[PDB]
C-alpha cells in the first residue's frame, strides 16, 4: 500500500483517537480481557475500524492461536489427518466462543474490517467434533467471506483443500429440501416443524470411498463424535471424513427424537446456511444450481414461506440464521425475481406487505416485540432487494408507498435504530416520479413536516439525556442514536430536495423549521453537528432548486444573518470546503445575495484557516483540493475585482507564509555508541535497528502537511492564471521565496512532492515572466551559497566531517545544504535548459555574466571536490559490511545525471538491499550520502549544456556572447579541471578516477537521439589543447599498461562490481580510449572554421578541428613508437590487453591514418577578447580614453590591425599622456601568438609521415603479426589500414604470407581449433588479393602440401569446418573460371590478359583429393556441410566429374541427414545451392549440352532485333549459360554466332553479334528411362518417413500468435512440413527439367523391384493417383496443417500439371508436337484410369461418395487445370507455345477417349440430398464447359523458376 506520509500518519492519528480507550484492553490481563470478551457486545454508537485494535486483534489471535495446537487442531492443508476431531474443552470452547462471538459482534459492530490482525488459526480450530467451535467458526467464516466479497474478494488460504472442500460439500452438506418416504419433504418451510414424517433409518450413515462404510442404527447412539470418527477412520480412509461427520451429526440428532434432535438439526442447518451464503459468495448458479438445483429446487417459494414476524412462532435462531444467508443469496438478481414472484410482487397483501403492515403496527404499539436486529436486517435486505427495477415497479403496483407510510407516522418511539433503518430503506427505494406523486398525494408529504416539528421540539425535550459518543470526538453534545436517526432523516430529505423541488418548495416555503431553522444555526450542540453540513447541503440545493425564493426567504431573516455569522463558522469541513463555491460564489451575483456578500467584505473571511494544516488535511491534499482549486474560480468569473482580495486577502497571510515557519526537531543525530555521525572504520559496530533512513516529519509537519493541500489548490487555481494575474503585480515571488528556504529545510526535500503543483504553477511566470526575478533568484541564491561557503571552504585533505564527528558542524547547515542543492536541481530541470530558447532569459543570463561572470563555478568546484572525497575517504573508514547493504549512492531512484558507475559492493544487479538493519550513522546520512552525487553531475550536464546553444539555439540573440561566452568557457574549463589538474594517480584513485570518468562523459554534446555519438564539443577540446593534458595522459598510459604488472579471472567477459584492481587500473582509462578515437573524428563531430579565416594577423591559418586532429596524432605516434621500443606487447606475449580492449585498439588504431586532406598549418591560440573583429584595439582606445565610437572609427576604417601610434584624428595627441601610460612595448602582442606542436614542429604530416616510414623502416607493421595470435581472429575487419600501408608499400607482407605458407605447416596442428583460426586470418592475407594474382609458385608451393595435407578422413579436422572456406580461397582461384589460361593467339587489339596467375590447377591434382573428397563424407557442422556442397556444385565441372559425383553415397549422407532433420534454422542457402546442384547433379549431357546447343540458335539468336546483342551486352549476359557448363557451353559456342562487321584487312572492329552460326537416334526410347537407377524404391519411402512423420503437427511455437500469424500465413512452421515443402518443390522441379525425373517415379514401391522398361510397379503411380497426394485428414485439426492442405490443393494441381510437361526447354515451342515416344505417349494417359475408378469409387457407397469429396473437390480443379493446362503456379516457367499441342493433344485426346460424359453420370450417381452436392457441381459446370469449349476450335513466397533462371 502507498502509505504516503499522510496516510500512515492518519493511521497513527487513529490510535490517539482510540488507543487511549483500547489502553483499557491493551493494559489488562487476558483473564480481565476474557471477562471483557462478552462484556462489550457492540458500540452504543456507530461502527468503527479495527486498526487501533490491530494490537488487541493479535492479542486475541495469540489467546486463540496456540489453542489449535492445544488439541493438535493446528491443521496442515497438505497432511491428510484432518487433525483428528476430538472434543474441545467447554471452558476453552467458551474461551473461544467468547472471542468468536465477541469477534462475530466486533465484525458486526465494526466497519472497515479489512485489517485482519487476529487470524492465524484459520482452518484449524474448526476441526473439532462439536459444532459449538466448528459451527461458530463456520458462521464467523461465512461472515468473513461476505466481508471479503464486500471487498470484492485478508489471508490467501484459497489453496486449502481441507476447509475449502469441507465448505464446498457443506453447500449440499446433506441436501437442501430433502425428501422422505412420506409425501412431506423435510421442506425448507419446516424450520422447526417436527409435524412431518421423521425417518429413523438415518440413525446410521453409509459412505462409499468404493470404500463403503456403516454407522448402523443405534450404533450411532453410544459412539459419540470422537468414537464415531474413530470407527469411521477404521471403516474409512483417514483422508476423507467430511460426509462421514456430516451424516454422523445427522444421525446423532436422529439418535434421539428429542430436543437434541431438533437442536442439532438447527445446528447443522445453520452450518449449512453459512456454507450456502459463502458458496453463493464464491459460487454462482452455474455452480450453485449445478450442485443443488438439480437436487432440491424447492428453494424460492419455500424461502418466501419460511419465516415472518407475522409468523411470530419460529424460534428465531434458524429464522435469523437463514435471514442473513437467505439475505446474501437473495442479493443476486437470479434469485431476486424468484422470491419476488413467489410473494406475488403485485399483491400489497401477501407476506410481501402482510408482514410489512403487521410490523408497522408492532411499531405503533412498540410492545418490545420488535427485534431491532432482525428489523434493521430485513430493512437493509429489501434495500438490497430494490435491485430489480421492473420488480420495483411491480411492488409499486403492490401498494408500495402508502403501505410504508403507515410507519412514517410512528414517532416518539424508542427504536431510533429501526427508525433509522426505516429511513434508510425509504431513501433506498425512492427512484420514481410516479412514486413521488404517490407519496406526495398519499399525504406522505405531510408526515414530512409532522416529524420535522415533532423532532425539532423533541430536541429540547431531552437536553437531560444528550449522551453522545463517549470515547470519540463529539463536535455536538446530543445523544448519538437520536441524531444518527436524524442523519438518516436529513439524508432522505436532501436527496428528496432536488426532485420535484419547485412545486414542493413552494408547498413548504415555511416547513416547521424554515423560520425556526435558526435553531440549527446555533443549536450546534443542541441540534447536533455535521447535520449543519447537511443544512449547507439544503442551502446549495436551494441555491439551485429555487434561487428566486432566496430574496423571498431573505425576508425570512435567516439568510442575511448567515452572512453576518458566516465569517465565524468558516472551518475545517471538506464538503463545505468543497461545496463552498457552489453555495457562495454564484450568489455573489444574485442582487440580494450580491449585496449580502459585498457587505462585510466576505472574501477575507473565506480563507481564515489559510494557515491551518487541519483544513489542508481536510481537503484531501488533492482532488477535492485541486478540484476546489479549479472550482472557486467561479467567483473570479463573477467578480474579478475581488481577486485583489483573493490576491491580498491572502498575501497578507501568504507573504507571512514564510514567516509562519517554526523551529522543529533534529535531523542529524549522533551515534548512540560513540556519538559520531560517520563510521570511522571498516570493522565498526552497527547502531542496529529496523527503522527508515529518512525521518518523515516535514510533510507530516503542519507546514509540510498544510503546504501539500496548499499547492494542490494552488495548481487548481493558478491554472489559467487568476489572482496570479495580479499577485506578481502585488507580490514578488523571489521576495516571497523564503518558503524555498523555510526555517529548517530538511534532508527530506527529496520528499518535494508538490513540486508539480509548485513548479508547474511557477511555470506560469515561466509562461509570463521568467525575468520576474530569475537572475535575481539566482543572485540571492549565490549570496546564500557564499553564506554556506563556511565549512564548504574545508580542508582539502579528507573528511574532517568524519574527524569532527559528534559536533554540530553540518547539523547547523545540514538542512540548508540539501534544501539548496535539490531545489536548484529542480529549478534547472523545470526551466534552466537549452529548451528555454527565450531571448529575454538569454539577456538576463548575460547580465549575470556581466555582474559576476563565472566566479560561482569556483564555489562549485570546491563543493564537488569535497563532495565524495569523504565517502571515498570514509569508505575505508566505512564498514563494507555496512556499505554492502547501505551503499548510499547505489540506491533506488538513482537513475539520472549519467552515473559514472561507482565502486559498488555486491553485483549492481541487486542494488538496494536495505530494510534489514539501520544505524544512526547510516540513517541520518544514508538519506544524504546517496543524495550527493545526484545533487552533482546534474550540475555538470548543464554546464556542458552551456556550450553549444547558439550553434543550435540561434533564435533572436545578440553579440554579447561573442566575447563573454568565450570568456565564460575560459572561466569554466580550467576552473574546475584544477580539481583534477593536481590529482596524480592514486589515493585520489577512487574519487578522482570517477571524476575523470564523468569528465570524459562531459565535453561531449549530449547528442545520442538516434543512438548517435555525443558530438564532443570543439571549444573545450581546444581550451584543453592549450592545456595539453592530453600529453599528460599520454604520459600516464605508460604507467597504465605497465600497471598491468601490478594486476585476473578473465580478460574480456567479466562485469559487475565486487573487486577488480585491474578494473580500477583501466576503469577510467576506457573512456580516454574512445575519447581519443573520436578525438580524431571531426567527421563524427561538428566542423568549426579556421582561425586564419577569423584572424588575418596570424601565421597558423587552419580550420581549428581539422588542424588539431594532427598534432595530437603526431605526439600519439611518438608515444606509439616509445611503447613499442620496449616492444610493449607489439611483438611480445601474455595476451594482456583484453580481447575487448584489444579490439578497441583497432578504432584507436584506425584513427592512426585518419587525416584531414589539406596540410595543417600549426595551431595558434585562444582568447576571449581578441575575437574577430579585434575588440582589443577599441578596448585600448578607451583605456587611453578614446570613446568606443571614435575608437571604433579606426578598426572599422582598418580592421584586423593595430595602430600603436599617437596623435591620430581619433587618437589626438592629448591622448599622448594616457597612451604613454598604456604603452607596454608589446602592442604588437595584443593579438594571439602561435602555439606549437609540443615536442615537435608541424601539427601535420610533417613528422607523422616520416615516423610512419620509420615503422616501415623499423618494420613494426610486421612485428604486430608476431602478436596477432593472441587476439587476431576477427581483426581481419581491421586489415584495411593495413591495406593503406600496403598501398604505400614501404614493406612487403606478401612476403610475410609466403613465410607463413612456409610456417603454415609449422602450424603443427596449431592448437587444433586454432589452426583454422589463425590460418583463416592467414588466408585473409590472400583475401587481400591484389598480388594474389601472382605468387602462383608460392601459391602452388603450398598447394603442393594442400595435396599432401590429404586428411582422407577430414572428420579428423573439425577446424576444417570452415577451413573449408580458407581453402575456398584457393578454390576461387582454383580454376578462376578455368578458361585454360589460353592466349587467344588471334586478331585482338585488347589485352584480355591473365590478370591472376592460377596455373589452372593441374587436373591430376584435382582427382587425388577428390577421391578423398568423396572419401571423407561426415566431418562436422551444418554450415561446413553448406560449404562442402557449394564447393562441389561450383565443381562437378567436367560433367563427368559430375557423373562420378553422382551415386557417390555422400548423396545418401545428404538425404538421410537433412531429410532426417527434426529442427533446423537457415538451410535456405543450401536449398538454393541444391536447386543449382540438381540442375548440375542431373546435368544430363543431351538435356544440358544438346539442350543449350538447340537453344544456341535461340540463346545468341534469342529472336534478335532482326540482331546485334553486343558481346558484352550478351556474352557477359550469357553468364547463366556460361556457368551452366563452361565446357559444354564453349562446345555449344563452338557453333554459335559467327558475327560480322570485321574490319576487312585482317582487322576487327565490332562486337554486335550478327550473321551465321559459329561456322554456319542419339537418344532412344530409354534415354531418360535407363537413366533411372531405382533410387525411388526406397528413397521416397525414407522420404515419406521424414514426411509422414506427422507433418501436420502444431510446432512448438508462440510467435505471439502460434497458429494465426504463421499457420494460415506460413504453414511451413511445423518443422516436419518445413522440409516436406522442399521435397515437393525440388521433386517437381527436377521432374519438369528432365524427362527421366518424370519417369523416375513410376515403379516406386515400399519394397524394391527393377524390371524391363521398369514394368510399372503400380504402387508408385496408383498411390500418387491416391492418398499420396490426398493424404486425407479428419478435419482442420491445426491451421498449420489445415492451411498446409489448402496450399496443397493450390499446389498439387501445378505439381501434376508440370509433371505432364515434356522437357520445359528448347522444345517448349511444342508448335505441332502431336505425340511422344512409344514409352511416353501412353505415359500421358497411363495411370489416369484408377482416378476414373476413383471417381467411380465415389459414385458407389454414398459415404464413400462423401469420403472422396476433397478428391472430387480437387477433381474439378484438377480437371480444369489438366484440360486448360493451367494452374496457380503455372506458365511462369512455360510458354504459350508449349500449349499449342498440349492443349490440343489433351482436349482432342480426351475427345478420343470420350470419357467426360461418363463422369457426368457420377453426378447421376448421387442423390441431391447433400448440402454441397448442389454446390459441388457448379465448379464442374466449368469442367463441363471445358468439355467442348477448348476443342470447339478443332476440326508471396511462391517460387517459379525457369531453366536459365537456374
Amino acid at each position: 500500500v502507498l502509505f504516503t506520509r499522510c496516510e500512515k500518519a492518519r493511521k497513527e492519528k487513529l490510535a490517539a483517537g482510540y488507543k487511549p480507550l483500547v489502553d483499557y484492553l491493551i493494559d489488562c490481563d487476558t483473564p480481565t480481557f476474557l471477562e471483557r470478551i462478552e462484556a462489550i457486545q457492540e458500540w452504543d454508537r456507530s461502527r468503527d475500524d479495527l486498526y487501533v485494535w490491530i494490537p488487541i486483534l493479535d492479542r486475541m489471535d495469540g489467546l486463540l492461536l496456540k489453542v489449535a495446537e492445544k488439541y493438535k487442531y493446528k491443521q496442515d492443508p497438505k497432511k491428510e489427518c484432518e487433525v483428528k476431531l476430538v472434543e474441545m474443552e467447554a471452558h476453552d470452547v467458551d474461551y473461544c466462543l467468547k472471542m468468536l462471538k465477541f469477534t462475530r459482534r466486533l465484525l458486526l459492530n465494526t466497519e472497515n474490517r479489512f485489517v485482519y490482525s487476529s487470524g492465524d488459526v484459520l482452518m484449524y480450530l474448526l476441526n473439532c467434533p462439536n459444532f459449538t467451535i466448528k459451527l461458530a467458526v463456520m458462521r464467523i467464516l461465512a461472515i468473513l467471506g461476505e466481508r471479503f466479497v464486500i471487498a470484492r474478494e485478508a489471508h490467501n488460504i484459497f489453496g486449502d483443500h481441507n476447509l475449502r472442500k469441507k465448505t464446498l460439500k457443506l453447500a449440499l452438506s446433506l441436501s437442501s429440501s430433502v425428501m422422505d418416504e412420506d409425501g412431506e419433504h423435510f421442506s425448507l418451510v419446516d424450520l422447526y416443524f417436527d409435524k412431518k414424517k421423521v425417518p429413523q433409518k438415518w440413525r446410521k450413515l453409509r459412505f462409499t470411498h468404493i470404500k463403503k462404510v456403516t454407522m448402523t442404527t443405534q450404533e450411532l447412539c453410544e459412539h459419540s463424535l470422537q468414537q464415531i470418527f474413530d470407527k469411521g477412520m477404521a471403516l474409512l480412509p483417514a483422508e476423507s471424513w467430511f460426509d462421514f461427520s456430516i451424516k454422523a451429526s445427522v444421525a446423532k440428532a436422529f439418535s434421539d427424537d428429542s430436543g437434541e434432535n431438533i437442536d442439532l438439526r438447527n445446528i447443522i442447518i445453520e452450518t449449512k446456511l453459512n456454507a450456502i451464503a459463502f458458496v453463493n459468495t464464491i459460487f454462482s448458479p452455474p455452480q450453485v444450481s449445478s450442485k443443488l438445483f438439480e437436487l432440491d429446487p424447492y428453494a424460492f417459494n419455500s424461502l418466501t414461506d419460511l419465516i415472518s414476524l407475522s409468523e411470530t412462532k419460529i424460534p428465531k435462531e434458524l429464522r435469523t440464521d437463514a435471514l442473513f444467508t437467505l439475505e446474501c443469496i437473495s442479493l443476486k438478481h437470479v434469485w431476486c425475481s424468484d422470491i419476488i414472484r413467489n410473494l406475488g410482487g403485485n399483491i400489497s397483501h401477501g407476506l410481501l406487505f402482510q408482514i410489512l403492515r403487521y410490523i408497522a403496527k408492532t411499531l405503533r404499539e412498540a410492545t418490545d416485540e420488535i427485534d431491532e436486529e432482525y428489523n434493521v436486517r430485513f430493512f437493509y435486505l429489501i434495500s438490497n432487494l430494490a435491485d430489480v427495477k421492473p420488480l420495483h415497479e411491480s411492488l409499486f403496483a403492490a401498494g408500495l408507498i402508502p403501505t410504508l407510510l403507515e410507519i412514517v407516522s410512528i414517532r416518539n418511539c424508542p427504536y431510533k435504530r429501526t427508525l433509522a433503518s426505516a429511513t434508510h430503506l425509504l431513501e433506498t427505494f425512492i427512484d420514481n416520479s410516479e412514486t413521488t406523486t404517490e407519496f406526495i398525494e398519499n399525504d406522505g408529504f405531510t408526515m414530512l413536516i409532522t416529524s420535522v416539528a415533532n423532532e425539532i421540539d423533541f430536541t429540547l425535550a431531552h437536553p437531560e439525556t444528550w449522551q453522545p459518543p463517549k470515547y470519540s470526538v463529539v463536535y455536538y453534545s446530543i445523544s448519538f442514536r437520536e441524531l444518527a436517526y436524524i442523519r438518516s432523516l436529513l439524508k432522505l430529505v436532501l436527496k428528496l430536495l432536488s426532485t420535484d423541488s419547485g412545486d414542493r418548495i413552494r408547498n413548504l416555503i415555511d416547513s416547521p423549521i424554515l423560520v425556526s431553522l435558526k435553531k440549527i444555526l446555533e443549536n450546534k450542540l443542541v441540534f447536533g453537528l455535521t447535520l449543519i453540513t447537511y443544512t449547507l447541503d439544503v442551502v446549495q440545493k436551494v441555491i439551485n432548486s429555487e434561487p428566486t425564493i432566496y430574496p423571498v426567504l431573505v425576508e425570512a431573516g435567516l439568510i442575511p444573518y448567515v452572512i453576518d455569522n458566516f465569517p465565524k463558522l468558516i472551518g475545517p469541513s471538506a464538503e463545505l470546503l468543497s461545496l463552498l463555491p457552489d453555495v457562495v460564489s454564484a450568489i455573489c451575483l444574485n442582487p440580494e445575495g450580491l449585496k449580502q456578500v459585498k457587505e462585510k467584505g466576505l472574501i477575507n473571511n473565506l480563507f481564515d484557516f489559510l494557515l491551518d494544516a487541519d483544513h489542508a488535511r481536510i481537503l484531501t491534499g488533492g482532488d477535492r483540493s485541486t478540484e476546489y482549486g479549479t472550482d472557486i474560480d467561479e467567483l473570479a468569473r463573477h467578480y474579478p475585482d475581488l481577486k485583489a482580495n483573493i490576491v491580498e486577502a491572502l498575501c497578507n497571510v501568504i507573504r507571512k507564509m514564510p514567516s509562519t515557519f517554526r523551529n522543529e526537531r533534529e535531523f542529524l543525530f549522533t551515534s548512540p555508541k560513540d556519538q559520531k555521525y560517520f563510521f570511522h572504520r571498516k570493522n565498526e559496530e552497527i547502531l542496529t535497528d529496523k527503522e527508515e533512513h529518512e525521518p518523515a516529519y516535514w510533510e507530516l509537519l503542519d507546514k509540510g502537511t498544510m503546504l501539500d493541500t496548499f499547492t494542490s489548490v494552488l495548481f487548481g487555481m493558478s491554472l489559467g492564471n487568476g489572482s496570479f494575474s495580479q499577485v506578481p503585480q502585488h507580490l514578488e515571488a523571489r521576495d516571497f521565496l523564503a518558503i524555498i528556504f523555510m526555517e529548517n529545510p530538511p534532508y527530506e526535500y527529496f520528499t518535494s512532492v508538490a513540486i508539480s503543483n509548485v513548479t508547474e504553477v511557477l511555470q506560469y511566470l515561466d509562461e509570463k515572466y521568467e525575468d520576474y526575478a530569475f537572475m535575481d533568484v539566482m543572485k540571492v541564491l549565490n549570496d546564500q551559497l557564499e553564506n554556506l561557503n563556511d565549512f564548504l571552504n574545508s580542508p582539502n585533505d579528507r573528511s574532517f566531517f568524519l574527524e569532527r564527528d559528534g559536533e554540530n558542524s553540518v547539523r547547523s547547515c545540514h538542512s540548508k545544504l540539501c534544501r539548496l542543492a535539490a531545489i536548484l536541481n529542480i529549478v534547472t530541470n523545470v526551466y534552466i535548459d537549452l529548451t528555454t530558447l527565450s531571448c529575454k532569459r538569454i539577456m538576463q543570463i548575460y547580465s549575470y555574466f556581466d555582474k559576476r561572470g563565472f566566479s560561482l563555478i569556483k564555489n562549485l568546484k570546491l563543493l564537488f571536490q569535497k563532495c565524495a572525497l569523504e565517502e571515498m575517504y570514509i569508505r575505508q573508514h566505512m564498514p563494507d559490511s555496512v556499505i554492502t547493504e547501505t551503499m548510499p549512492l547505489p540506491i533506488v531512484d538513482v537513475s539520472g545525471d549519467g552515473p559514472p558507475l561507482q565502486i559498488y559492493i555486491d553485483d549492481p544487479k541487486k542494488g538496494d538491499q536495505k530494510g534489514k538493519i539501520t544505524s544512526v550513522k547510516t540513517r541520518n546520512t544514508l538519506q544524504m550520502r546517496t543524495i550527493l552525487y545526484t545533487l552533482q553531475s546534474n550540475t555538470a550536464i548543464l554546464f556542458r549544456c552551456f556550450l553549444r546553444l547558439s550553434h543550435s539555439r540561434n533564435m533572436d540573440l545578440e553579440h554579447k556572447d561573442l566575447t563573454t561566452e568565450v570568456h565564460i568557457f575560459e572561466n569554466v574549463v580550467e576552473n574546475v579541471i584544477e580539481m583534477l589538474k593536481a590529482t596524480e594517480l592514486e589515493g585520489h584513485l577512487p574519487y578522482i578516477l570517477v571524476l575523470l570518468n564523468f569528465n570524459t562523459f562531459v565535453f561531449t554534446i549530449p547528442k545520442a537521439s538516434p543512438n548517435s555519438t555525443e558530438i564532443l564539443q570543439t571549444i573545450p577540446a581546444y581550451i584543453f589543447y592549450q592545456k595539453g593534458g592530453y600529453l599528460l595522459y599520454l604520459h600516464i598510459i605508460r604507467d597504465l599498461f605497465t600497471r598491468m604488472t601490478k594486476i585476473l579471472s578473465s580478460l574480456d567477459n567479466i562485469n559487475y562490481i565486487d573487486e577488480s584492481n585491474g578494473i580500477l587500473t583501466l576503469s577510467c582509462l576506457i573512456n580516454a580510449l574512445t575519447f581519443y578515437n573520436k578525438s580524431m573524428q571531426t567527421e563524427t563531430m561538428e566542423n568549426v572554421q579556421s582561425i586564419g579565416k577569423y584572424y588575418v594577423s596570424i601565421d597558423d591559418d587552419y580550420n581549428i578541428m581539422k588542424a588539431l586532429t594532427v598534432p595530437i596524432k603526431v605526439m600519439a605516434l611518438a608515444m606509439i613508437l616509445d611503447l613499442d621500443k620496449s616492444d610493449s606487447l607489439f611483438k611480445t606475449q601474455s595476451r594482456n590487453v583484453p580481447y575487448s580492449v584489444f579490439k578497441q585498439l583497432l578504432s584507436m588504431l584506425k584513427n592512426i591514418f585518419t587525416n584531414v586532406n589539406i596540410y595543417t598549418k600549426e595551431l595558434y591560440e585562444l582568447h576571449w577578447d581578441l575575437i574577430f573583429p579585434p575588440i582589443k584595439k577599441i578596448s585600448l582606445f578607451e583605456q587611453v580614453g578614446i570613446p568606443g565610437d571614435v575608437a571604433a572609427n579606426y578598426l572599422t576604417d582598418t580592421g584586423d590591425d593595430l595602430p600603436a601610434d599617437n596623435s591620430i584624428g581619433l587618437f589626438s595627441p592629448e591622448q599622448w599622456e594616457k597612451y604613454k601610460k598604456l604603452i607596454g612595448e608589446d602592442k604588437s602582442i595584443y593579438y594571439p601568438q602561435p602555439m606549437q606542436a609540443q615536442y615537435y614542429k608541424g601539427c601535420s604530416s610533417k613528422e607523422l609521415d616520416e615516423l610512419r616510414d620509420t615503422f616501415f623502416n623499423d618494420g613494426l607493421p610486421s612485428r604486430i603479426f608476431t602478436v596477432l595470435p593472441f587476439y587476431p581472429k576477427l581483426v581481419n575487419a581491421f586489415a584495411k589500414t593495413l591495406l593503406q600501408i600496403f598501398t604505400k608499400y614501404d614493406e612487403p607482407t606478401e612476403v610475410f604470407a609466403g613465410r607463413i605458407l612456409d610456417r603454415i605447416l609449422e602450424t603443427d596442428l596449431d592448437d587444433p581449433a586454432t589452426l583454422s583460426s589463425l590460418i583463416h586470418l592467414f588466408g585473409i592475407f590472400l583475401n587481400e588479393k591484389y598480388i594474389y594474382q601472382k605468387a602462383s609458385h608460392l601459391m602452388q608451393r603450398f598447394i603442393e602440401y594442400l595435396e599432401k595435407s590429404l586428411k582422407p578422413e577430414h572428420v579428423n579436422t573439425p577446424w576444417f569446418s570452415k577451413a573449408l572456406y580458407v581453402y575456398e580461397i584457393i578454390l576461387a582461384k582454383s580454376e578462376l573460371p578455368h578458361l585454360e589460361e589460353l592466349s587467344k593467339d588471334v586478331l585482338l587489339r585488347y589485352p584480355l590478359l591473365s590478370m591472376a596467375k592460377v596455373f589452372r590447377i593441374p587436373d591430376p591434382m584435382k582427382q587425388k583429393l577428390f577421391d578423398i573428397l568423396i572419401r571423407v563424407s561426415d566431418i562436422s557442422n551444418f554450415y561446413s556441410a553448406l560449404a562442402t556442397s557449394r564447393i562441389l556444385i561450383f565443381y562437378s565441372r567436367d560433367e563427368l566429374y559430375a557423373n562420378n559425383i553422382a551415386r557417390s553415397g555422400i548423396l545418401s549422407r545428404l538425404l538421410k541427414v537433412i531429410g532426417s532433420f527434426q529442427k533446423l534454422d537457415k538451410i535456405n542457402f543450401l536449398e538454393s545451392s541444391f536447386l543449382l546442384l540438381t540442375r548440375r547433379c542431373f546435368e544430363t549431357t543431351e538435356n544440358v549440352d544438346a539442350l543449350i546447343r538447340a537453344e544456341i540458335n535461340r540463346s545468341f539468336t534469342a529472336r534478335p532485333l532482326g540482331a546485334v546483342r553486343e558481346l558484352t551486352t550478351i556474352l557477359e549476359e550469357k553468364a547463366h549459360v556460361v556457368m551452366r557448363s563452361p565446357s559444354q557451353f564453349i562446345d555449344v559456342l563452338c557453333e554459335t554466332a559467327r558475327f560480322h562487321e570485321f574490319d576487312d584487312q585482317g582487322a576487327l572492329v565490332d562486337y554486335s553479334l550478327k550473321r551465321f552460326l559459329g561456322e554456319k537416334a542419339s537418344s532412344t526410347e530409354k534415354s531418360d528411362i535407363y537413366e533411372r537407377t531405382g533410387i525411388m524404391h526406397l528413397l521416397l519411402s525414407q522420404l515419406m518417413a521424414a514426411s509422414e512423420k506427422d507433418w501436420l503437427s502444431e510446432p512448438a511455437n508462440s510467435s505471439d500468435l502460434p497458429e494465426n500469424k504463421k499457420a494460415q500465413l506460413d504453414p511451413s512452421r511445423n518443422p516436419v512440413c518445413a522440409y516436406m515443402i522442399f521435397l515437393l518443390k525440388l521433386l517437381v522441379e527436377l521432374v519438369s527439367s528432365y524427362n527421366q525425373c518424370k519417369f523416375e517415379f513410376l515403379t516406386f514401391s515400399r519394397r524394391n523391384t527393377y524390371a524391363e522398361r521398369p514394368r510399372p510397379r503400380t504402387t508408385a503411380i496408383n498411390f500418387f493417383l491416391y492418398r499420396l497426394l490426398d493424404k486425407p485428414v479428419g478435419t482442420d485439426h491445426d491451421k498449420h496443417e489445415a492451411k498446409r492442405r489448402e496450399v496443397i490443393g493450390m499446389l498439387a494441381r501445378s505439381v501434376i500439371i508440370g509433371f505432364l510437361a515434356t522437357v520445359q526447354d528448347d522444345r517448349t515451342t511444342k508448335t505441332d508436337v502431336k505425340l511422344a515416344d512409344p514409352h511416353m505417349n501412353f505415359i500421358r494417359k497411363f495411370a489416369i484410369e484408377a482416378i476414373i475408378k476413383a471417381i467411380r469409387n465415389a459414385t458407389s457407397s454414398s459415404k464413400l461418395l462423401e469420403s472422396n469429396h476433397l478428391k472430387l473437390d480437387m477433381w474439378f480443379r484438377i480437371i480444369t487445370s489438366m484440360v486448360y493446362v493451367q494452374a496457380p503456379y503455372l506458365r511462369q516457367l512455360l510458354d504459350s507455345n508449349k500449349v499449342e499441342a498440349d492443349q490440343y493433344q489433351l482436349c482432342k485426346l480426351v475427345i478420343d477417349l470420350g470419357l467426360p460424359s461418363v463422369i457426368t453420370e457420377a453426378m447421376a450417381s448421387i442423390d441431391l440430398n447433400y448440402p454441397f452436392s448442389k454446390k459441388i457441381f457448379n465448379v464442374a459446370v466449368e469442367a463441363l464447359n471445358t468439355i467442348s469449349s477448348t476443342r470447339n476450335n478443332f476440326s508471396d513466397g511462391i517460387i517459379l523458376k525457369s531453366t536459365v533462371s537456374r
